Protein backbone atom coordinates (compact mmCIF):
# COMPACT_ATOMS: atom_id res chain seq x y z
CA UNK A 1 0.00 0.00 0.00
CA UNK A 2 2.91 2.37 0.60
CA UNK A 3 5.18 3.09 -2.76
CA UNK A 4 8.93 3.04 -2.93
CA UNK A 5 9.63 4.69 0.00
CA UNK A 6 12.23 3.26 1.98
CA UNK A 7 14.90 2.72 -0.31
CA UNK A 8 18.16 5.22 1.68
CA UNK A 9 20.25 7.38 -0.23
CA UNK A 10 23.25 8.84 1.69
CA UNK A 11 23.20 12.54 0.82
CA UNK A 12 26.24 14.11 2.48
CA UNK A 13 28.14 13.06 5.74
CA UNK A 14 26.87 15.27 8.63
CA UNK A 15 30.05 14.42 10.79
CA UNK A 16 32.19 11.99 13.04
CA UNK A 17 32.23 9.71 14.78
CA UNK A 18 34.52 7.69 16.85
CA UNK A 19 32.47 4.59 16.67
CA UNK A 20 32.35 5.87 13.01
CA UNK A 21 30.44 8.22 10.85
CA UNK A 22 27.03 9.96 10.64
CA UNK A 23 24.85 10.34 7.50
CA UNK A 24 21.96 12.62 6.01
CA UNK A 25 20.05 9.66 4.54
CA UNK A 26 17.21 10.60 2.23
CA UNK A 27 14.39 8.62 1.01
CA UNK A 28 14.18 9.61 -2.66
CA UNK A 29 10.28 9.47 -2.98
CA UNK A 30 9.27 11.44 0.71
CA UNK A 31 12.36 13.09 0.71
CA UNK A 32 12.29 11.87 4.14
CA UNK A 33 15.21 12.87 6.36
CA UNK A 34 16.66 10.74 8.70
CA UNK A 35 20.52 10.26 10.04
CA UNK A 36 22.32 6.96 10.16
CA UNK A 37 24.93 5.98 12.81
CA UNK A 38 27.44 4.07 10.71
CA UNK A 39 29.69 1.95 12.92
CA UNK A 40 32.33 -0.71 11.89
CA UNK A 41 32.16 -3.70 14.47
CA UNK A 42 35.10 -5.00 13.30
CA UNK A 43 36.69 -1.10 14.47
CA UNK A 44 32.39 -6.45 21.46
CA UNK A 45 28.87 -5.94 20.22
CA UNK A 46 27.53 -5.48 23.43
CA UNK A 47 28.63 -1.63 23.06
CA UNK A 48 25.93 -1.52 20.17
CA UNK A 49 23.57 -4.40 20.60
CA UNK A 50 22.91 -2.85 23.74
CA UNK A 51 22.38 0.94 22.58
CA UNK A 52 19.41 -0.84 19.58
CA UNK A 53 17.80 -1.94 22.25
CA UNK A 54 17.92 1.37 24.79
CA UNK A 55 16.87 2.79 21.98
CA UNK A 56 13.73 0.87 21.13
CA UNK A 57 12.42 1.36 24.45
CA UNK A 58 12.25 5.08 23.96
CA UNK A 59 9.69 7.01 23.03
CA UNK A 60 9.95 11.35 24.11
CA UNK A 61 9.76 14.49 22.22
CA UNK A 62 13.09 15.54 23.93
CA UNK A 63 14.98 12.35 23.13
CA UNK A 64 16.04 11.16 19.35
CA UNK A 65 13.50 9.16 18.10
CA UNK A 66 14.71 5.40 16.80
CA UNK A 67 13.34 4.21 13.54
CA UNK A 68 15.40 0.66 12.82
CA UNK A 69 18.64 -0.89 11.84
CA UNK A 70 20.39 -2.86 9.85
CA UNK A 71 22.84 -5.87 10.01
CA UNK A 72 24.63 -5.68 6.41
CA UNK A 73 27.62 -7.92 7.06
CA UNK A 74 29.98 -6.70 9.83
CA UNK A 75 28.49 -2.32 9.54
CA UNK A 76 25.87 -1.94 11.76
CA UNK A 77 23.23 0.66 10.66
CA UNK A 78 21.49 3.26 13.12
CA UNK A 79 18.53 4.84 11.88
CA UNK A 80 17.81 7.94 14.06
CA UNK A 81 15.25 11.46 13.78
CA UNK A 82 17.87 14.06 11.77
CA UNK A 83 18.47 17.54 14.36
CA UNK A 84 19.26 19.49 11.53
CA UNK A 85 20.22 22.28 14.10
CA UNK A 86 23.29 20.29 15.31
CA UNK A 87 24.68 19.91 18.52
CA UNK A 88 23.63 22.48 21.66
CA UNK A 89 27.64 22.56 22.19
CA UNK A 90 27.77 25.01 18.73
CA UNK A 91 25.00 27.98 20.58
CA UNK A 92 27.48 28.21 23.37
CA UNK A 93 30.25 31.13 22.70
CA UNK A 94 33.47 30.60 24.58
CA UNK A 95 33.39 32.67 27.58
CA UNK A 96 30.01 34.03 27.08
CA UNK A 97 27.24 31.38 27.17
CA UNK A 98 24.46 32.11 25.85
CA UNK A 99 21.21 34.32 26.75
CA UNK A 100 19.64 33.23 30.00
CA UNK A 101 16.26 32.59 28.16
CA UNK A 102 17.25 30.31 26.05
CA UNK A 103 19.61 29.09 28.74
CA UNK A 104 16.66 28.55 31.42
CA UNK A 105 14.21 27.10 27.87
CA UNK A 106 17.43 24.06 26.78
CA UNK A 107 16.89 23.37 30.52
CA UNK A 108 13.48 22.77 30.53
CA UNK A 109 13.56 20.70 27.89
CA UNK A 110 16.75 18.64 29.22
CA UNK A 111 14.90 18.13 32.50
CA UNK A 112 11.93 16.56 30.50
CA UNK A 113 14.07 14.07 28.41
CA UNK A 114 15.97 13.32 31.77
CA UNK A 115 12.83 13.06 33.73
CA UNK A 116 11.18 10.49 30.71
CA UNK A 117 14.37 8.85 30.76
CA UNK A 118 14.39 8.21 34.62
CA UNK A 119 10.97 6.92 34.58
CA UNK A 120 11.83 3.96 32.72
CA UNK A 121 14.20 3.52 34.27
CA UNK A 122 17.05 4.54 32.11
CA UNK A 123 20.08 6.40 32.73
CA UNK A 124 21.89 8.11 30.07
CA UNK A 125 25.62 8.48 31.97
CA UNK A 126 27.13 11.18 29.41
CA UNK A 127 25.22 14.11 29.39
CA UNK A 128 26.60 17.04 28.04
CA UNK A 129 26.26 19.90 25.36
CA UNK A 130 27.57 17.44 22.62
CA UNK A 131 25.42 15.01 23.20
CA UNK A 132 22.42 16.91 23.26
CA UNK A 133 21.01 17.88 19.34
CA UNK A 134 18.84 20.63 18.41
CA UNK A 135 15.92 20.12 15.51
CA UNK A 136 14.83 22.69 12.98
CA UNK A 137 12.81 24.72 15.55
CA UNK A 138 15.58 24.35 17.92
CA UNK A 139 13.91 21.65 20.20
CA UNK A 140 16.31 19.93 22.19
CA UNK A 141 17.01 16.18 21.60
CA UNK A 142 18.93 13.74 23.81
CA UNK A 143 21.51 11.71 22.16
CA UNK A 144 23.42 8.57 22.18
CA UNK A 145 22.61 5.90 24.10
CA UNK A 146 26.01 3.73 23.54
CA UNK A 147 26.87 4.61 27.24
CA UNK A 148 23.34 4.10 28.83
CA UNK A 149 22.07 1.28 31.02
CA UNK A 150 19.12 -0.26 33.04
CA UNK A 151 19.23 1.05 36.72
CA UNK A 152 15.93 0.27 37.51
CA UNK A 153 13.83 -2.86 36.55
CA UNK A 154 10.38 -4.45 38.14
CA UNK A 155 10.49 -1.59 40.95
CA UNK A 156 14.16 -2.44 41.62
CA UNK A 157 16.68 -0.14 41.49
CA UNK A 158 20.19 -1.55 40.46
CA UNK A 159 23.61 0.64 42.11
CA UNK A 160 26.06 1.37 39.48
CA UNK A 161 29.24 0.52 39.30
CA UNK A 162 31.96 1.19 36.82
CA UNK A 163 33.17 4.67 36.00
CA UNK A 164 32.10 6.23 32.70
CA UNK A 165 31.02 9.89 31.06
CA UNK A 166 33.33 12.62 30.59
CA UNK A 167 35.42 13.91 33.21
CA UNK A 168 34.27 17.59 33.07
CA UNK A 169 30.86 16.36 33.31
CA UNK A 170 30.98 13.25 35.93
CA UNK A 171 29.87 13.73 39.63
CA UNK A 172 32.31 13.10 42.52
CA UNK A 173 30.85 9.62 43.86
CA UNK A 174 31.68 8.02 40.84
CA UNK A 175 35.66 8.86 41.22
CA UNK A 176 35.34 7.94 44.76
CA UNK A 177 32.83 5.49 45.67
CA UNK A 178 32.98 2.16 44.45
CA UNK A 179 28.98 1.93 44.07
CA UNK A 180 26.68 5.05 43.59
CA UNK A 181 22.89 5.83 42.87
CA UNK A 182 22.26 6.85 38.81
CA UNK A 183 20.08 9.62 39.18
CA UNK A 184 22.27 12.33 40.86
CA UNK A 185 24.65 11.37 38.77
CA UNK A 186 22.60 12.71 35.34
CA UNK A 187 21.50 15.65 37.88
CA UNK A 188 25.19 16.45 38.24
CA UNK A 189 25.82 16.43 34.70
CA UNK A 190 23.24 18.76 34.04
CA UNK A 191 23.99 21.00 36.35
CA UNK A 192 27.06 21.19 34.54
CA UNK A 193 25.62 21.72 31.25
CA UNK A 194 23.95 25.11 33.27
CA UNK A 195 26.84 26.00 33.95
CA UNK A 196 28.30 25.99 30.57
CA UNK A 197 25.61 27.29 29.00
CA UNK A 198 25.88 30.55 30.95
CA UNK A 199 29.13 30.94 31.74
CA UNK A 200 30.78 29.68 28.08
CA UNK A 201 33.41 27.53 29.91
CA UNK A 202 33.50 24.10 32.39
CA UNK A 203 34.11 24.97 36.53
CA UNK A 204 37.06 22.36 36.45
CA UNK A 205 38.91 19.37 34.66
CA UNK A 206 36.97 17.01 37.02
CA UNK A 207 35.56 17.05 40.64
CA UNK A 208 38.43 15.38 42.71
CA UNK A 209 40.04 17.15 45.56
CA UNK A 210 42.80 17.36 43.74
CA UNK A 211 41.52 19.84 41.53
CA UNK A 212 41.68 23.59 42.90
CA UNK A 213 39.07 24.89 40.57
CA UNK A 214 36.98 21.94 42.38
CA UNK A 215 38.08 22.97 46.08
CA UNK A 216 37.25 26.45 45.08
CA UNK A 217 34.14 25.69 44.40
CA UNK A 218 33.27 23.40 47.90
CA UNK A 219 34.43 26.82 49.42
CA UNK A 220 31.93 28.97 48.04
CA UNK A 221 34.20 31.39 45.99
CA UNK A 222 31.49 32.35 43.84
CA UNK A 223 33.78 35.48 43.17
CA UNK A 224 35.93 33.70 40.27
CA UNK A 225 35.23 32.39 37.54
CA UNK A 226 33.10 30.72 35.43
CA UNK A 227 30.46 31.68 38.69
CA UNK A 228 30.79 35.26 38.65
CA UNK A 229 29.17 35.52 35.06
CA UNK A 230 25.90 33.69 36.13
CA UNK A 231 23.51 36.05 37.70
CA UNK A 232 22.37 35.13 41.57
CA UNK A 233 19.21 33.16 40.76
CA UNK A 234 20.54 30.30 38.47
CA UNK A 235 23.98 30.47 40.37
CA UNK A 236 21.52 29.23 43.87
CA UNK A 237 19.90 26.99 41.90
CA UNK A 238 23.48 25.42 40.41
CA UNK A 239 24.69 25.73 44.35
CA UNK A 240 21.66 22.88 44.65
CA UNK A 241 22.67 20.81 41.71
CA UNK A 242 26.75 21.02 42.41
CA UNK A 243 26.16 19.35 46.00
CA UNK A 244 29.32 16.60 46.50
CA UNK A 245 27.21 14.63 48.55
CA UNK A 246 25.02 12.86 46.63
CA UNK A 247 22.04 12.05 48.97
CA UNK A 248 22.34 15.85 50.06
CA UNK A 249 22.04 16.65 46.11
CA UNK A 250 18.17 18.05 44.50
CA UNK A 251 16.45 15.90 42.65
CA UNK A 252 14.57 16.75 39.68
CA UNK A 253 10.91 17.17 41.24
CA UNK A 254 13.01 19.73 43.38
CA UNK A 255 14.30 21.09 40.52
CA UNK A 256 11.26 22.14 38.83
CA UNK A 257 10.38 24.31 42.11
CA UNK A 258 13.50 26.05 42.08
CA UNK A 259 13.00 29.51 41.52
CA UNK A 260 14.82 30.50 38.65
CA UNK A 261 13.88 27.41 37.05
CA UNK A 262 9.96 29.16 37.26
CA UNK A 263 11.31 32.52 36.46
CA UNK A 264 9.46 33.99 33.55
CA UNK A 265 12.11 35.22 31.01
CA UNK A 266 11.60 34.13 27.16
CA UNK A 267 8.62 35.45 24.99
CA UNK A 268 6.09 32.32 23.32
CA UNK A 269 7.61 31.50 20.10
CA UNK A 270 8.73 34.16 17.55
CA UNK A 271 5.84 33.26 14.91
CA UNK A 272 2.61 32.85 15.88
O1 LIG B 1 25.33 10.02 17.98
C1 LIG B 1 23.98 9.54 17.92
C2 LIG B 1 23.17 10.59 17.19
O2 LIG B 1 21.72 10.41 17.32
C3 LIG B 1 23.65 10.53 15.73
N1 LIG B 1 23.97 11.89 15.35
C4 LIG B 1 22.97 12.64 14.94
N2 LIG B 1 21.75 12.08 15.06
C5 LIG B 1 20.66 12.74 14.68
N3 LIG B 1 20.75 13.93 14.12
C6 LIG B 1 21.94 14.54 13.97
N4 LIG B 1 22.25 15.75 13.49
C7 LIG B 1 23.57 15.94 13.52
C8 LIG B 1 24.17 17.10 13.06
C9 LIG B 1 23.38 17.98 12.31
C10 LIG B 1 23.91 19.18 11.82
C11 LIG B 1 25.23 19.51 12.06
C12 LIG B 1 26.04 18.64 12.82
C13 LIG B 1 25.49 17.45 13.32
C14 LIG B 1 24.15 14.81 14.09
C15 LIG B 1 25.55 14.56 14.28
C16 LIG B 1 26.20 13.76 13.33
C17 LIG B 1 27.54 13.38 13.23
C18 LIG B 1 28.21 13.90 14.31
C19 LIG B 1 27.64 14.68 15.34
C20 LIG B 1 26.29 15.04 15.35
C21 LIG B 1 23.11 13.91 14.39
Amino acid sequence: AVPFVEDWDLVQTLGEGAYGEVQLAVNRVTEEAVAVKIVDMKRCPENIKKEICINKMLNHENVVKFYGHRREGNIQYLFLEYCSGGELFDRIEPDIGMPEPDAQRFFHQLMAGVVYLHGIGITHRDIKPENLLLDERDNLKISDFGLATVFRYNNRERLLNKMCGTLPYVAPELLKRREFHAEPVDVWSCGIVLTAMLAGELPWDQPSDSCQEYSDWKEKKTYLNPWKKIDSAPLALLHKILVENPSARITIPDIKKDRWYNKPLKKGAKRP
